[PDB]
């Protein structure tokens, strides 16, 4: 009992955090270490070839597709954050309208192989290139910098984890109505977040340099919204009938 005491506080930051990098562990398609394995596995010239000639239209309803692919096993992680499903339908949507693309954002660096400047994308690894097709020179190398970037910082599993919980979990999402509630339980996983950092490398307070990144994720987002918009302007009939209905639920 009274060592039970003793540890309640350390205990309830560990138990969030091997609670929230179990759901983590079993909301992505692949291991770390598979996706590490195959970073040799790029596509041939052919094959990028092949991708450049592809229509605007057309690469850009493929990259809607494997998006779409993502956050289906984001959605499955959102729902297995404590409190998530408790709050109201309105507040889940707003918060996985806004968050769904940043949390793939963020495990994009486990697929990215920041040595060779590549992202796991339809079966291999792609080079920026491969998405001339899209007309958003910009927003890719935004995209690539964003992996390198995140990459810089070699975040364990559980860190990503932590980190895509807490940015999940944002309160601060435009048309939320359970801004206190959403509050409390982002303020946990960060302390939970800071606890796991910590626990690895102490050698730094890197914890403010991730949360740094926060912003460049919104930035990010944005980015990839303002120009969907531009495209389906552009193509509407092509978003209506082809595109991934659940992506034009969030975008
Ligand atoms: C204008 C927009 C649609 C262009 C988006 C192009 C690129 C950046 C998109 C298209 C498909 C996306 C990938 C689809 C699936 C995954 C698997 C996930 O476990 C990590 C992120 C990752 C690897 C995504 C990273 C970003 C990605 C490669």
């Amino acid at each position: 009992h009274h060592l039970e005491v003793l540890f309640q506080g350390p205990a309830e930051l560990e138990h969030l955090a091997q609670n929230i990098s179990k759901s983590h562990l079993e909301t992505c398609q692949y291991l770390r270490e598979e996706l590490q394995q195959i970073t040799w596995q790029t596509f041939l010239q052919e094959e990028i070839e092949n991708y450049q000639n592809k229509q605007r239209e057309v690469m850009w309803q493929l990259c809607a597709i494997k998006i779409t692919e993502a956050i289906q096993y984001v959605v499955e992680f959102a729902k297995r954050i404590d409190g998530f499903m408790e709050l109201c339908q309105n507040d889940q949507i707003v918060l996985l309208k806004a968050g769904s693309l940043e949390v793939v954002f963020i495990r994009m660096c486990r697929a990215f192989d920041s040595q060779n400047n590549t992202v796991y994308f339809d079966g291999k690894y792609a080079s920026p290139d491969v998405f001339k097709s899209l007309g958003c020179e910009d927003f890719i190398s935004f995209v690539f910098e964003f992996g390198k970037s995140l990459c810089s910082m070699h975040l364990t599993e559980d860190e990503i984890a932590l980190f895509s919980a807490f940015v999940l979990m944002s309160a601060d999402r435009s048309w939320l109505q359970e801004k206190v509630k959403i509050e409390k339980l982002q303020q946990k996983i960060q302390l939970a977040l800071q606890h796991v950092l910590q626990k690895n490398h102490r050698e730094d307070g890197i914890l403010t340099k991730l949360i740094c990144k926060v912003s460049t994720l919104r930035a990010l987002c944005g980015r990839h919204t303002e120009k969907l918009m531009a495209f389906k302007a552009i193509y509407p009939d092509i978003v209506r009938l082809h595109f991934p209905p659940l992506y034009k639920e969030l975008f």
